[PDB]
C-alpha cells in the first residue's frame, strides 16, 4: 500500500496555515479531498467546466504490447514530447501501470496532462491542484533524485503561467530549469517523470529536444534575460521585416547577482522589450546561504538587502515598471496580477516583484569519504597554524568544501555570489599580497566564465594565486551542462601554469602541501567528483621529508604504476579514472595470446607543466618499449597533446618503431545519467579498454 | 625650429574659455605663460614653495656615455622605473637629449620628474601644470601613437589623484588603462615617453613590471572595482591577523556596463569596503558611440540614461554629488575634504568630464574587416533578415557601416560579450532570420562558458565572426589572439574556417550565409589584405567543393619534405621555401611541398593522405598562427591514429606562436620575436632537415 506514503507527505506539509493564507471554503476543500479522502462521485462536474479527453491509461488493460506502446507514443508526440529521444523501457506497459498507480491518489492530478486539460479546471480550485502537485514532487524527487525546495518556492508562478498564457505560442523561460519539474508535469511529461535524470530519461533541466515548451535550456544561471530578450527581438523583427505574443523570463535572487543577468536586465529596460520580468524573491542567493561568513548569513548583494528593505526602488531607477510585493504562494493575488498582465498589455518593460518561501568489484573500489573532504581536512589543519590563507567562492560553499571553513574561520571566506570572474580577479588582487596565501576554490564548468581572468589577469601577470578546481572528469546526473572535461584542454595553454591532476588522495595532498609552501607559482589541482579510492586498491593495485627535499622530489615527478621477444606497450595515465586503466590490465592478461606476445607497463602522470620527459625517455629509450597508448579524463587537446608533440620533438617513432594510441573522453555530449553509466557511454571503462587495447594490438603488429 | 608645432597646439586648444572656468588671474597666468611666453627669471620662486633637487637633464654636457647611462640608470631607479624591462637603447644620451629639447618648452613640466617634485608646486597653480600635459600628450601620442581622447578626459583626475595623496602608499587602481599617460609622465617615466609602445619600450597600459605606482595592469575593462577591492581586502585582512591607506578606483561608464563592474559594485557595497570609486562620467560607452544604432547615438545603459535617491544611493553607496572633472578647484575641495577625513563608507564620487571638444610590398592598404563589411552589406541588399552583434566595438567590428544603413539590424549592447553571445544565440533558434556575432578573439575569451553551454551544446546555428586574431600588434600581450583555435577545436557541432587571404575569407561567408545548420566560426586576422600579385558555382556544386577541402600551395632520390598550413601567415611559409630552394644542398638533397588548410573541423584527410601515399613524401612540418593544442594536435592526432609514422618513416616537426607574452611591438617586429618570420623559418627548417637525416 501506498497511502501511507501520501498521508506521511501531506502531515510533513502545513495545512492549518491553508485557512488563514487563502479561506474556509478553501480549506475544507482541500481538507475534504486531500486530508478526509473524500472525492465526489462526480467530482469531474464539480471542479471542471467542461469535458475532458482521458489518456490511454485509463485504457490500458484492452491493449496488446505492440498497440499499447504505440498509442502511447503517439500521445506523447501530440503532447509535443520528442520521445524519440527518450528509451522504450521507460513508455512500457509496467512503467506505466506504476505511475497510474501512482496517480489513482491524484483526483485532479491524474486527470490533467495537457495545458487544454488544466485551462479546464475551474478557478477557484486552483489552490487545490497547487496542493495536488506538491504532494507529487514529494514523491517523485524523493526516489529520483534532484532538486526540491526551488520547484516548491515557484509552484504557483508556474501554474499559474500555464494556466492563463496560450504556451508554447507565448514565450517562457526560466533562469536555471532545476526548479521547472511543475512546468514538466502540465506539460506532457508527467507520466514519464519516474525516469528522472537517468540514462535516455528525463532531464533534470529544460532541454530543447525534450519538448516544445522548453524554449531555452540551461543549467548555467544568468542566462534566461538574455535568452528571453533575444526571443524578444527575433519575434520583433520577423515582424518589422514583413507582437501578440508574451514573453515572460522568471529569474530569482540568486540569478541576478551573476554579471550577465545584470548585463541583460540594463539592456532590457535600456531597449524597453515588452517583457515580463518576474523576480522571484526567495531570500537565498548562494549554496547555502545561511552558513556564516565574513558579511554574515546574509544574502549576497546590496541588491538583496535594498529589495529586502523595500518589502524609487533600484528596479524603477532602471526605468521599469515595479508592481509591489505580490505573494508568490498566494494564487488569489498573483492570478489577480497575471490576469490583468494578460488582459492589458505591457506598454514598457515591467519587474513583478515576488516574495516566495524555500525552508517551508566496482563498489568496493571506491570509499564513502570524497575528495573535497580530504580538501577541506588539509585545509583546516594549514589554517591551524598559519591564518593568512583566504578562500573564495562563486556562491558554492557547501560543494567547494568551505562551508566548514567559513563557521570556523568567517573572516577567512569571501562568498562573492554567482561571480566567477570578480571572484577570479577579486582573489588574484588579494594573491599580489606576499604576506596572504589565497586558494580560490571553483568547478571545473563553472571556470570557462572566468577563463579571460585567469588568462589576462592571472598569467600575464604570474601572481601566486592557488585555484582549486572541483567536480573534474565526469559529473554524472547533473548532465552535459556540468561535464568538467576541458581542465587539461584549456589550462595547459598557458605558461606559468603549474597544473596538477591527481588520481588519488595522496597526489592530492601531495599538491596541496606544493601549493601550501610555494610561494612564486600559480598552481591548479584537479580534484574529481569522485569518492576517494580505497586502501584495499591502492596496496594491491597502485602498489603504494623536510621542504627542500619533497619540493625536489615532487615537481615533475611521475608515479611509476607498472613497470620470441614480446611487443613492450606503455601506458601514460593522466587523470582520475586510472582505477580502470589498472583493471584492464589485469584482465588482459588471462588470455594467452596477449600474455604470451605481449608485455603492459603503467606509468601514471600527475603533471602537465611541466611533464616527466625523464619517465618518458626511461620508458622509451631504456626498457625499449614499442607501443604507447595514452590515457586521460579529458577530452581533446590535453595530455594527448603534451605527449604527441614531446615524441614529434624528438622523433622518437623513427626512432624506436613506435605505435601509438590515445584514450579520452569523447567529444559529443555526455548526457545524464550515473557516473558508471557515464564510463559506459564513453567507451572508456574496463571492458571498452580491454576491447580497445585488444583491437589496436591486433590491428599493428 | 619646433616652436610652430606648440603654437598648433595651443591653436587648436580653447583658450577662451579657461576665463570663464578659473578666473582672470588663472588665464592671465595661462596666458602669460604659455601664449604670450612671458617666463621669468626666477620663476621657481614664484611657483614653487620649496626648492627643487633637479636631474641630470641640465647636467647632462658633463659626462661620457658610460657615466651619464650609469647616472640616468641610478636616476631611473631612484624614481620606481623598473629600468631593466626597458631596452638601453631607450635612455642613451641622444634620447635624453631629445626629451630634453621638448621639455625646455614646458616651464613648468621640465621641473618636475616625481610625486616629491609635484607637491612643492601652490596649488593655486594646478590649472596651469594641468595646461601643460594636455599640450605634452598632443605632442607625444601624436608622434609614439595610442589612446588620446580618454587620457584627458581623466587628466585633472590622475593630477589631483598625484598630488593630494601619498602614491604608492595609498592604493589607486584605473579601469582599463589606456587613460593613464598623466600618471605615468608624474610617476618618473617621462623621459621615455618616446619608447611607447615599441619593441621593449613603455607600454600603453599599466603594467606591474615597468613601476611600483602600477597596483595592477589592465587592458580588458571592468576590472578596477575588483581589483582596487582585493587590495582593501587584503590590506584589512593583513591588519587584522597581527587601514591607513586610501583605497580609490576610477572607472568609466563604459566600464560599469560590464557584467564583472556591477558584480564588484554590489559587493563592494555589500562588504562596506572603504573605497573610493571615483565615475568617470563622460557619455562614452562604447567605441564608438556616435554611430546610429537601433536605439540610436544614445549612450548604450539604463545606468546611462540614469545619469546621463539614485542607483547608486539604492545600493547604499554615500553620494557626492555631480562635480565638475577638468575644474582643478572644486575636485581639489572634493578630494581634499575626504582626504583630511576618512571614507566611513563607501563612497561614489560622481564626476563630469568631456571626451569631445619585400614585406611591405606584399600587403595592400585594404583590411580583412572591410572585405567582412562590404560582403555583409552585399548580402543584406537582397535578404534584410541578417543580424548583427557587437560588444560595444562596433568600429572595429566594421558594423558602424552597417549600423548607420540598417540601424535595425544592429544590436550595440554596450561591454556585454556573455550577453551578446547568449542574446544572439537565442536570436539564432529562429529559423527565418541569420544571426552573425562579431566579437575580437581576445574578447571572446570571457564568452566560452556561453559558446560551450549555450551555443554549442544546443547546437544553434550561430555564426560567430572573429576579428583581431593572431598577432595584433602594438596593443600588447593583453591583446593577443593565440587560443582561437585552442580553445574553439575542442568543438563539435563547430565549423571552423580560418582564411589566409580575401579568397577563403569570401568563401567561408559565402558557406556561413548559405548555411543554415551549423555553428560557424570565421577567423578575420588583423592583417591586410595580401597583393594581387603576391597570389598570382551554384549553391550545391559551391558547397560540396568547400567543407573540409584544403588547398594545395605547392606540390639518390630526394626526400620530400610537406607544410601543413593552418592560419594567416602563409606568407612567411612561402618565401621561406623560396629562399630555402637557393642552397645547393637543399635544392638536391629534399624536395618540397606546401599545402594549406583552410579547416580545423571537420579536416581534409584525403589531402593529407594524397601527400602521405600518392607523392610518397618523407618529412611533415605544421605551421601554425596560433598557440599549443591548436592545429598540430589534430594533425599528430590523426597521424597517430592511423599510426602513418611507423609504417612509413615519417619525421614531423611543429611552427606555432611560442607560449610566452607576446609583449607590445609592430607586427613584423612580433613576428620576429617569436621566431616564425621568413628568416627564422629557413633556419628551422634547415636545422631541423640536418638534424634527422
Ligand atoms: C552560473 C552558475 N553559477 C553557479 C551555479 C550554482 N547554483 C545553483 S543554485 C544557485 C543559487 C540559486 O539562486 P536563485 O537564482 O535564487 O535560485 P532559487 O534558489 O530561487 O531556485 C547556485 C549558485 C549555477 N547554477 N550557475
Ligand atoms: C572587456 C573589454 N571589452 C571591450 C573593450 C574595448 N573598449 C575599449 S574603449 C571601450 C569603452 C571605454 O568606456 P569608458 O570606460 O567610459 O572609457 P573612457 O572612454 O572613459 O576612456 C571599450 C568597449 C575593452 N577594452 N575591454
Ligand atoms: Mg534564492
Ligand atoms: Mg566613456
Amino acid at each position: 500500500d501506498i497511502g501511507k506514503y501520501f498521508k506521511q507527505i501531506n502531515t510533513f506539509i502545513n495545512i492549518d496555515e491553508y485557512k488563514t493564507i487563502y479561506g474556509d471554503e478553501i480549506y475544507k476543500e482541500i481538507y475534504e479531498l486531500y486530508v478526509e479522502r473524500n472525492i465526489p462521485e462526480y467530482y469531474e462536474r464539480k471542479y471542471f467546466s467542461e469535458d475532458i479527453k482521458k489518456s490511454v491509461l485509463f485504457d490500458i488493460d484492452k491493449y496488446n504490447d505492440v498497440e499499447f506502446e504505440k498509442a502511447i507514443k503517439e500521445e506523447f508526440i501530440n503532447n509535443g514530447v520528442y520521445i524519440n529521444n527518450i528509451d522504450n523501457t521507460y513508455y512500457k506497459k509496467e512503467n506505466i501501470l506504476i505511475m497510474k498507480k501512482i496517480l489513482h491518489y491524484f483526483p485532479l492530478l491524474k486527470l490533467i496532462n495537457n495545458p487544454s486539460d488544466l485551462k479546464k479546471l475551474k478557478k477557484q480550485y486552483l489552490p487545490l491542484l497547487a496542493h495536488e502537485l506538491k504532494i507529487f514532487l514529494f514523491f517523485i524527487v524523493n526516489i529520483t533524485g534532484g532538486h526540491f525546495s526551488s520547484v516548491l518556492s515557484s509552484l504557483e508562478i508556474q501554474l499559474l503561467l500555464l494556466y492563463i498564457f496560450n504556451q508554447p505560442y507565448d514565450n517562457v523561460i526560466y533562469d536555471i530549469g532545476h526548479q521547472a519539474y511543475v512546468h514538466k508535469i502540465l506539460t506532457g511529461r508527467k507520466l514519464l517523470f519516474l525516469s528522472l535524470r537517468n540514462k535516455k530519461g528525463i532531464s533534470g533541466f529544460l532541454n530543447i529536444f525534450e519538448s516544445i515548451y522548453d524554449k531555452f535550456g540551461a543549467g548555467h544561471s544568468s542566462t534566461s534575460l538574455s535568452a528571453i530578450q533575444g526571443y524578444y527581438e527575433a519575434e520583433w523583427q520577423v515582424k518589422n521585416k514583413e507582437v501578440d505574443k508574451v514573453h515572460i523570463a522568471i529569474i530569482g535572487d540568486g540569478g541576478l547577482t551573476g554579471g550577465m543577468a545584470l548585463e541583460a536586465l540594463n539592456y532590457i529596460s535600456f531597449l524597453n522589450s515588452k517583457i515580463l520580468i518576474i523576480y522571484n524573491d526567495n531570500g537565498q542567493v548562494s549554496l547555502p546561504t545561511n552558513a556564516v561568513s565574513i558579511s554574515g548569513n546574509r544574502p549576497i548583494g546590496s541588491i538583496s538587502d535594498h529589495l529586502h528593505y523595500f518589502v524609487n526602488n533600484i528596479f524603477e531607477n532602471l526605468n521599469y515598471d515595479y508592481i509591489g510585493v505580490v505573494n508568490g504562494n498566494n494564487t488569489e493575488e498573483l492570478f489577480k496580477v497575471l490576469n490583468n498582465i494578460k488582459e492589458n498589455k505591457l506598454k514598457r518593460a515591467t519587474v513583478l516583484h515576488v516574495r516566495t518561501k524555500k525552508s517551508n568489484k566496482y563498489e568496493d573500489m571506491f570509499s564513502k569519504e570524497t575528495f573535497t573532504d580530504i580538501y577541506t581536512n588539509e585545509m583546516l589543519k594549514y589554517l591551524k597554524k598559519d591564518r593568512n590563507i583566504i578562500f573564495l567562492s562563486p556562491a558554492m560553499l557547501g560543494g567547494s568544501g568551505l562551508v566548514k571553513i567559513s563557521e570556523r574561520y568567517p573572516n577567512n571566506v569571501y562568498d562573492v555570489g554567482i561571480a566567477e570572474q570578480h571572484s577570479v580577479t577579486f582573489a588574484a588582487a588579494m594573491a599580489m599580497n606576499k604576506k596572504l596565501k589565497i586558494q580560490l576554490c571553483i568547478y571545473s564548468t563553472f571556470l570557462q566564465r572566468a577563463y579571460d581572468q585567469i588568462i589576462h589577469d592571472l598569467n600575464l601577470q604570474n601572481i601566486p594565486l592557488k585555484v582549486i578546481i572541483g567536480r573534474s572528469g565526469l559529473v554524472g546526473e547533473d548532465g552535459a551542462t556540468h561535464q568538467g572535461i576541458y581542465d587539461l584542454s584549456y589550462l595547459g595553454t598557458l605558461n606559468n601554469a603549474y597544473i596538477i591532476s591527481p588520481s588519488n588522495q595522496v597526489d592530492l595532498k601531495r599538491a596541496l602541501r606544493f601549493a601550501y609552501l610555494d610561494k612564486d607559482h600559480s598552481v591548479y589541482i584537479r580534484i574529481p567528483r569522485m569518492n576517494i579510492l580505497s586502501d584495499k586498491y591502492m596496496k594491491g593495485y597502485l602498489n603504494i621529508m623536510d621542504d627542500d627535499n619533497f619540493i625536489k622530489s615532487f615537481i615533475g615527478k611521475s608515479r611509476i604504476i607498472k613497470m620470441t621477444k614480446k611487443k613492450k606497450v606503455c601506458i601514460f595515465n593522466m587523470g582520475s579514472m586510472l582505477f580502470n586503466v589498472i583493471n584492464a590490465i589485469k584482465e588482459i592478461e588471462k588470455e594467452q595470446y596477449i600474455s604470451h606476445n605481449y608485455s603492459f607497463s603503467i606509468v601514471d602522470m600527475i603533471f602537465l607543466n611541466p611533464l616527466d620527459k625523464n619517465m618518458i625517455d626511461h620508458v622509451i629509450k631504456q626498457n625499449k618499449h614499442q607501443y604507447l597508448i595514452t590515457y586521460e579524463d579529458n577530452t581533446i587537446g590535453g595530455f594527448s597533446t603534451h605527449f604527441n608533440n614531446y615524441l614529434i620533438e624528438n622523433n622518437y617513432i623513427t626512432k624506436h618503431n613506435l605505435y601509438v594510441h590515445n584514450i579520452y573522453l569523447s567529444n559529443e555530449p555526455i548526457e545524464h545519467a550515473s557516473f558508471k553509466d557515464q564510463q559506459e557511454v564513453v567507451k572508456m571503462d574496463k571492458c571498452s579498454l580491454v576491447n580497445r587495447i585488444k583491437n589496436y594490438l591486433k590491428n599493428n603488429p
